[PDB]
């Protein structure tokens, strides 16, 4: 018999790219947005050419949504043997439950 | 085997790549198999289609039949003279 080797994603190093937020209530949440703000150092130079005033900007950034998604499936006679329905006072059965 | 000069099997660098294992009742055996089972790792996609569902494997091999042979030979007096336990006799030279 093979194992799978499970791996996690915080284990490799590609983790240190992104930071991961846990957010229980997403899927309630329409568009979101983030803030930025940013001032441009400047420099006072000598002659006609404008030693121009600071400057700021403003600048906003929406977000992106998209899903992961994955399924399997149960027999229906594993859904009974499991569930305690048709088990019957034979040590076969016991077998094919475990 | 000590004063013999032999080279043994489990001393090459050949012995590593076969898993020998003795089995005295090998001549009273039909077929022999061996059985396998697999689960491949899947991933997650993103467009929903109800279809990864992971799947399972169960291969089988069998067994493959081979015998090694050597011969041995010698005479049929040649044998009768180490019978007798004798102390001359005349026939230590043939002894």
């Amino acid at each position: 018999c093979s194992t799978l080797s499970l791996v996690r994603f915080l284990e490799l190093g590609l983790s240190v790219a992104c930071v991961c937020t846990k957010f229980p209530e997403l899927s309630y949440v329409a568009e979101g947005t983030i803030q930025f703000e940013v001032q441009q150092p400047m420099i006072a130079r000598d002659g006609p050419h404008p030693a121009d005033q600071p400057v700021h900007n403003y600048m906003i950034k929406r977000l992106d949504r998209r899903s992961l998604n994955a399924a399997f499936s149960i027999a229906v006679e594993a859904l009974g043997l499991i569930s305690g329905e048709n088990l019957d006072g034979t040590h076969i059965s016991s077998a094919m439950r475990l």
